[PDB]
């Protein structure tokens, strides 16, 4: 015969506190930009991207994670 | 005979605090963009993003996350 | 013969407290934006986007996430 | 004879500029308060105050302030 | 005879600029106050304040400020 007993227990905290959060300034992209192109051959596929993009200003007050992963496999 | 007991116990908590949250800027793309172009040949697709695209301001109070697996594969 | 149990408890808690959220400001593509075009070729598929766009200011008070997943297989 | 001309010129300015104000917390008189009195004796006038009286939070957006005086006195 | 000409002359400028103000927290009296009293005698006037009284928060953006006086006196 065979028993598994499987029981693992968590009392676990992630915790943060924080008295204030601000004054955050982002400002990406403020110089000028010029492109200037003459007399070019693509022969192929093509991607461009010109000016300010995909730029990220992200402030969470706590921002605290907690990941756990279980398995039991039996063969 | 086989027998598996599965209980695993949870009682975490994930938590945070914030006082005071704010007085964010953001401002991408301030300066001039200048895109001249002259006798160009494109024998195949064109994807072209000029300007101010996809950027992000993500100001979340708690923010927190709690992510949790259980598996139990029997052969 | 086979028992499977499956018990799993969860008293978890995941929480935020923040005692103000504001003052946010998003300010994208104050610039001037400026494309000129002669004498271009295209032989396929064209996808342009010139200006502002898909920018997002996403300010959840709370913005609290609990992702749990469950699952037993027998074979 | 006598002749006085009186003419001051003002072309000053006197000007502000804030991109945001705010996130302000005032908590006066958060603790306890207990007064206990026995067998006092009062002869003249009493004034008292118990408790949170007279805080004050003020925020003006802009708050200048601009004072001119003028006189001219003749005997 | 006597001629006087009295012509001052003001372009002057004062000014600030600020690009956030603010996360200002003030928490006066947060202790426990405790005040026992006996036998006690008065034979003149008492003032008396007991608690948080009279706290302040002053958060102008500007709070600039221009003082000015002028006078002639003739005799």
């Amino acid at each position: 015969s065979v028993q598994i007993v499987y029981k693992p227990v968590d009392l676990s905290k992630v915790t943060s506190k924080c008295g204030s959060l601000g004054n955050i300034h982002h400002k990406p992209g403020g110089g000028q930009v010029e492109v200037k192109s003459e007399k070019l051959d693509f022969k192929d596929r093509v991607q461009s991207k010109i000016g300010s993009l995909d730029n990220i200003t992200h402030v969470p007050g706590g921002g605290n994670k907690k990941i756990e992963t279980h398995k039991l496999t039996f063969r």
